[PDB]
């Protein structure tokens, strides 16, 4: 373990430096070989000598005086627009005091402690103090002083001496502890002038001294990990931190509640790292902390006592507890004089001395008064001054290696990043490998003849879409390490400029090979052109679009908090993009209004280079000469002409030029200008996403149990985890529940309710006034988890009525439930927050008033046998822990039969409950049986049995632990188990059980079938209340229903507007069929929005409501599965009303006298392909256990479903392994039914463009020359004055609905198998979610 730099640690850093003088070898106290060498020194040395010393000043050391220091500061979806406007409006255009007058005097050396109650100001002193004023403002009067310097000088030009962390230790979860401190040391090493020495060998030695000196070296090359990613310890991490913050340094450190969550072994451990570097770095460290020992408290050198927000005593830390005894307070026996200075705010505590009744301060004020009425003060004040008028009398920039320095090492920190988890790359490389090859299998080998105009303009459309959204995951990468690159700010290690640009320049290798997979694939199995030079500037110009994207996204996801948040506005701009590249709506048919998109687009100009490439300069061998057919065999060629827009009459051929000049209006000279204008759109996006990240940043039955044995399989080799344990509870009694780390405590209490999900029961039984446990019994129990687990919308007073509801009997009317759940409220003392929202953590119900909420959850339910409590005080200060303690003690005094498990109690907190059991390591029982006064009885047995006796101010619960062995290094005389195994106390409790079994039996039963039913309320019921709660859940949310009206409306609009009353021309018809395609795009992006919310009611079902019985997953699953349906049938009217009717597709209905029936058939259509959006999702999300790989999966299948729907390509030209995709595809029928319904039975009308010239033959008109044909296939033709007939081959929208093998007969039937597809979902779901899920 940590024992603070001990004897064997200088050794090891003796011997680190003796390596490191050897190595470079190729006074006295500073030779490693010479005797009389302490590591001390040489560590102090270390920092300063050994390296160049810059002429600028920069201080080894820094201590902190201040004077008169004070501080000051200043819902539905359907009110959160009022809320907005109120918002705005106060942005358009009383004092609220925290901190009081303060005086103060930190030098280097010493470890501080800011004592006192939550919310009495202790964070914000420590923000002050490291000068981290954001938030509110300090006096003007107020004199503070860092050895000489200024608020202001510490606050820009020296920067990173003087640090602030408080909770969150950021690090990345797969970087080994070497790596991480070799970052740091690497990072803050001066280069100057490094002759005589070489840096990164001095780093090296500098990282090791480090780790040595911090009890970090048995860490090396060990992950640092996360609470996800399994690594170091958890009291490891905080060492780690420290070695981090020190290693690059940093002076005076500021934390705040970092030993929260710990553990006293491990807490000590961090106090004693702390102390460590105060003692040997001159560091100045200041901890603000809540649950303090006395061994820790035993390390602090000074204190300072908050009392809300007033400074009631800051001196040495072992004379406060005289001052505050001599000033009338009694400080009860057995208690940490922490505890006793924090317990002196608190009027409930704080016992005056006898006969001092009558003089003592009694609220802040007075005792502020004392305070500065006392000797202490003008003493203290003194000196502040002396301090202040010797610093009187006596670098632009914080980082110290130059930018590219930074940009190198940032670049390699990246690059072991990604060899750590190399699962990215990879997995991006080889999904864009797979999906470039199957894309190119439908655009497979596409012919040299005219009939290849089409899918060559689709191909290329369909390129640069995958090579502009193929980084769109490294956006991920921004948000992971967004954190850390921000501490590192503001430890002044690198800038964020310096980060982006080597995030930036890292990726530059998975960019190549995914271009290279994606694109040698896709230009060669889609047969283009064949000339080298045309494939290389294809790929140029490819990697110049995959550079604008990646910049234009790393720029939106800048300003960004979310992949959600992000993609919820970007989407729009991505879809309009997307439409404007130039093939969905080409030049000719863009409208006015927006044809200045394409001006702006970055992507537009690709998409005409790359057809240029194609296309320019190539004759394509017509396919199609349009008279022809059985009343035409042999007629010459100089009358016919081709099918194409820049079809010539009697050409047997077809220029690429002139139809890129005709459909597209492309030309070659644009070829390379396009490549400059992309080159400039990369550079501006750069030049934007880089000032982003710089600039925008910031109970009459009994239930007891005998000879308990549960024994668990580990390593194919049973093990015994409980050991013939044996007690029970009583009403009116608490039984603590006690043991060591290995005792088996916690499993002691999840056998007894039985929620073990393994192991079996060997000797013993459980038993219930002599009869053994029914079906009943897991209704009969509470069950107070440790952790609070409760949705973050609901009150508390609906929170309360849900599980009063769903969990008693169905007899019971709802308003005895009503008024159960309002006398539980008044019991518990929530009156006054009965209607406040759970919310999150930070903001809501704290800790006291959570663990409340989750008792009476329990109690709401009317538990008639025992109320199980996991660990209820632990994690919370002593105030709350102790309030939390009289309210179980109340709870007792109503009737309660109550059985806690307790980890390191107090002596105050143990004295409170009756019974204790206590285990040893490996289950064995040492003592049960009643405690006594003050833990007297348990002391009177040990000390009976041949134990040392207890001390008169020690801890009962840790001398007891030390007794048996338990904690470290301690020693048991003899084991405990044999010692109560025949003590005559065990006689005891053996006869006590045998006769309760023996009388108890006799009592008649209360036998109510109702009892004996696995779940209180019907499933219907169930059903219903879950569904309706997650709908009012959804409605609630902060910006989840207004995210998707936003997003669909948007997207609606813009694509009903972009085809504004679109032309049923040859080149229209099409254009609304692409318009229908992109209809579905918005899909990935609800998915991602929606699936989070379905994480949330998971994880609190599963986690708590699952074992407790509260209703069944069926109702949990059919209730997520009900909740989404009515938000996406309004979201589908929407955006029907949005899309259908600026497109102008009713017109296309009044010829047949058929407007209000397709108008309800497109309808439908739209809301059916909202809700298998959602039904989709929530079935891909069913069986995985990560919201992002479902996401993920569900745009996978999304866009295969899209590929194989008929409109990049029919079956007829698909190949025939693929067929099968286009016939389980839902898309099929769905996009069939809307172009039918939206297109059929009217007329069409050829643009000037698309009309081709026929000459007849001579002597012949064109009505005699083409009639035939036109019976043959459809088409007219008008006579242009000059002999020549200008002919269109498309009369009927018909023609092109058969085309596209979409038939208006078939509608109705198509609609009904898109509904069939959704209902087999929602089957999936309930399917798979008991399969993945349910155990
Ligand atoms: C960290 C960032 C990393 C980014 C990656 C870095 C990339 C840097 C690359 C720098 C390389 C720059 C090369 C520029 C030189 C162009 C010289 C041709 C200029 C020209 O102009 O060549 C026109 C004819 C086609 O022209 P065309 O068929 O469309 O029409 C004309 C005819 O070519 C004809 O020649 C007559 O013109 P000229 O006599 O030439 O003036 C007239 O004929 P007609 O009009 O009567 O038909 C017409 O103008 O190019 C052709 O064939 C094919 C010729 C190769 C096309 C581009 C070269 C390939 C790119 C290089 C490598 C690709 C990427 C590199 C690796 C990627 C990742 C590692
Ligand atoms: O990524 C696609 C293009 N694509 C890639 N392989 C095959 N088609 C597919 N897609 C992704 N989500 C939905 N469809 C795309 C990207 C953006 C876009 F606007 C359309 C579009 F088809």
């Amino acid at each position: 373990e940590y024992h603070g730099f001990d004897a064997h640690t200088s050794e090891n850093i003796q011997n680190l430096a003796r390596t490191f003088t050897h190595d470079s070898f190729k006074n006295d106290q500073l030779n490693p070989d010479s005797e009389n060498f302490n590591a001390k020194f040489w560590v102090k040395n270390l920092r300063k000598l050994f390296e160049s010393d810059p002429e600028y000043y920069k201080p080894s050391k820094l201590g902190i005086g201040y004077r008169n220091l004070r501080a000051y500061g200043v819902p539905t979806v359907t009110n959160a627009l009022w809320k907005l406007a109120t918002e705005g409006f106060r942005h358009f255009q009383r004092y609220f005091d925290i901190l009081k007058s303060m005086d103060a005097i930190m030098r280097p050396g010493e470890l501080t402690v800011v004592l006192g109650r939550p919310g009495a100001g202790c964070s914000t002193l420590l923000k002050t103090i490291a000068v981290n004023t954001y938030g509110f403002h300090i006096g003007k009067e107020s004199q503070i002083t860092y050895d000489g310097l200024s608020p202001h000088d510490i606050e820009r030009h020296y920067r990173g001496d003087v640090i602030y962390s408080a909770e969150t230790d950021v690090h990345f979860p797969h970087l080994s502890v070497g790596d991480t401190l070799e970052f740091a040391a690497r990072l803050r090493t001066p280069q100057n002038r490094g002759e005589g020495i070489d840096r990164e060998t001095y780093a090296k030695h500098m990282a090791s001294v480090y780790m040595a000196t911090y009890g970090l070296s048995h860490t090396r090359n060990t992950n640092v990990g996360n609470d996800f990613v399994r690594g170091v310890s958890g009291g490891e991490r905080k060492r780690v931190s420290i070695a981090e913050a020190s290693l690059s340094g940093a002076n005076i450190q500021c934390w705040d509640n970092a030993t929260r969550g710990l553990d006293s072994a491990t807490a000590l451990e961090f106090i004693r790292a702390l102390k460590t570097s105060a003692v040997i770095l001159d560091t100045t460290p200041l901890i603000a902390i809540y649950q303090c020992s006395q061994d820790a408290y035993d390390l602090f050198d000074k204190v300072v006592v908050l009392y809300e927000g007033y400074q009631i005593f800051f001196g040495k830390a072992t004379k406060a507890k005289e001052y505050f005894e001599k000033m009338g307070w009694k400080c009860p026996q057995r208690q940490t004089t922490a505890d006793f200075l924090t317990s002196l705010t608190n009027p409930a505590e704080r016992e005056p001395l006898p006969g001092y009744e009558d003089k003592v301060p009694r609220t802040a004020q007075e005792f502020e008064t004392y305070w500065k009425n006392s000797p202490e003060y003008a003493e203290l004040t003194k000196e502040i001054d002396e301090y202040f008028v010797e610093c009187e009398r006596s670098p632009a920039s914080p980082y110290t290696v130059s930018f590219f320095m930074q940009v190198r090492y940032g670049v390699a920190r990246n690059f072991l990043r990604m060899k750590g988890d190399p699962s990215i790359p990879i997995f991006s490389v080889f999904g864009q490998l797979v999906m470039g090859l199957i894309l190119s299998s439908v655009f497979y080998n596409l012919s040299q003849t005219t009939g290849s105009f089409y899918y060559r303009g689709a191909a290329m459309f369909f390129a640069v879409l995958f090579n502009a959204f193929s980084s769109l995951l490294e956006i991920m990468s921004l948000f992971e390490a967004r954190p850390i690159v921000e501490k590192h700010k503001k430890y002044a290690l690198y800038r964020p400029s310096a980060d982006a640009l080597a995030s930036i320049i890292s990726e530059l290798p998975v960019k190549l090979a995914m271009s290279m997979s994606f694109n040698f694939v896709f230009y060669f199995m889609v047969n283009f052109r064949r000339n080298p030079g045309r494939f290389f500037f294809y790929w140029l110009m490819c990697i110049w679009c995959t550079f604008v994207m990646s910049h234009l996204f790393r720029s939106i996801g800048a300003v960004s908090t979310s992949i959600s948040g992000a993609m919820t506005p970007a989407t729009v701009l991505l879809l309009a993009m997307v439409i404007y590249t130039g093939f969905v709506i080409p030049t000719p048919s863009m409208l006015g209004w927006s044809r200045w998109i394409n001006y702006i687009n970055p992507v537009g100009y690709v998409f005409e280079s790359l057809m240029v490439n194609e296309f320019h300069g190539r004759e394509f061998q017509c396919a199609q000469y349009v008279p022809s057919g059985p009343g035409y065999e042999n007629i010459s060629r100089s009358n016919q002409v081709c099918t194409a827009v820049g079809s010539v009459p009697g050409n047997e051929m077809v220029s690429g030029t002139n139809y890129l000049a005709g459909a597209y209006q492309y030309y070659n000279s644009h070829k390379w200008r396009n490549l400059g204008i992309t080159i400039g759109f990369a550079v501006f996006f750069l030049a934007i996403y880089i000032a982003l990240t710089e600039f925008n940043k910031g109970n009459r039955e009994i239930f007891f149990w005998r000879d308990l044995t549960y024994q668990v399989k580990i390593k194919k080799e049973d093990r015994v985890i409980l050991d013939h344990v044996d007690g029970w509870v009583k009403p009116g009694q608490i039984t603590a529940l006690m043991g060591a780390s290995g005792a088996g405590k916690t499993t002691l209490l999840n056998c007894l309710s039985e929620r073990v999900t393994t192991g079996i029961i060997t000797d013993g039984e459980r038993l219930v006034n002599g009869h053994a446990l029914d079906s009943s019994f897991q209704r009969s129990i509470g069950y107070v988890q440790q952790q609070d687990v409760h949705l973050e919308t609901t009150t508390v007073r609906e929170a309360l009525q849900f599980s009063a509801y769903l969990r008693q009997s169905n007899k019971i009317s709802k308003k005895e439930k009503d008024d159960y759940v309002d006398y539980v409220i008044d019991l518990l003392e929530m009156t006054d927050y009965a209607d406040a929202l759970v919310g999150v953590a930070g903001e809501g119900l704290n800790v006291e008033q959570r663990k409340r909420l989750t008792i009476g959850v329990e109690l709401v339910a009317k538990p008639k046998l025992l109320l199980f409590l996991d660990e209820p005080t632990s994690g919370l200060d002593s105030q709350t822990a102790w309030s939390i303690c009289k309210l179980m003690r109340k709870l007792a005094d109503h009737g309660q039969a109550i059985l806690c498990t307790i980890h390191q109690p107090s002596a105050l907190i143990m004295a409170e409950f009756d019974r204790l059991l206590f285990l040893q390591k490996g289950g064995r029982t040492a003592y049960f049986g009643e405690l006594g006064e003050n833990c007297q009885t348990m002391i009177n047995y040990f000390e009976k049995y041949g134990a040392d006796p207890c001390p008169k101010e020690a801890n009962p619960a840790e001398w007891m632990l030390q007794v048996v062995g338990a904690a470290p290094g301690s020693h048991a005389k003899q084991d405990y188990f044999e010692v109560w195994r025949n003590s005559s106390e065990y006689q005891a409790v053996r006869e006590e059980i045998n006769r309760m079994e023996a009388e108890l039996s006799k009592l008649p039963r209360d036998n109510d079938p109702e009892a004996l039913l696995k779940y209180a309320a019907p499933l219907w019921k169930q059903y219903l209340l879950v569904s309706w709660r997650t709908i009012v859940q959804d409605w609630r949310s902060p910006g989840y229903i207004y995210s998707k009206i936003f997003l669909v409306v948007s997207a609606a609009l813009f694509n009903g507007f972009s085809f504004f009353k679109a032309k049923n021309n040859m080149q229209g018809l099409q254009n609304q069929m692409f318009s229908v395609f992109m209809f579905f795009i918005p899909f990935n992006t609800l998915v991602q929005q929606m699936l989070p919310y379905f994480v949330k009611q998971r994880d609190v079902y599963e986690v708590r409501e699952a074992p407790s019985r509260t209703f069944s997953w069926f109702a949990f699953i059919a209730g997520q599965i009900t909740s989404e349906i009515p938000y996406q049938v309004a979201v589908g009217t929407i955006a029907f009303f949005c899309w259908y009717y600026p497109l102008g597709l009713y017109n296309n209905a009044t010829p047949t006298d058929s407007v209000n029936p397709r108008g309800v058939l497109m309808w439908m259509l739209v809301t059916a392909f909202y809700v298998y959006t959602a039904t989709m999702g929530q079935l891909c999300m069913s069986f995985s256990e990560l919201a992002d790989n479902a996401a993920n999966l569900a745009t996978l299948l999304f866009t295969m479903c899209l590929n194989f729907c008929g409109v990049l390509a029919g079956p007829d030209v698909l190949p025939g392994f693929w067929i099968f995709m286009y016939r389980c595809n839902p898309f099929t029928y769905l996009v069939q039914a809307m172009l039918s319904t939206g297109l059929a039975n009217t007329f069409v009308k050829c643009a000037e463009r698309e009309y081709v010239s026929v000459k007849p033959p001579n002597g012949e008109s064109c009505s005699t020359y083409l009639d035939p044909y036109i019976k043959f296939a459809g088409g007219y033709f008008e006579t242009r004055n000059d002999g020549s007939c200008a002919f269109c081959q498309m009369s009927s929208t018909n023609t092109f609905l058969k085309s596209v093998n979409s038939l208006y007969s078939e509608r109705w039937r198509n609609f009904g198998i898109f509904i069939a597809f959704i209902a087999i979902n929602i089957i999936l779901t309930v399917i798979f979610y008991w399969l993945a899920r349910v155990p």
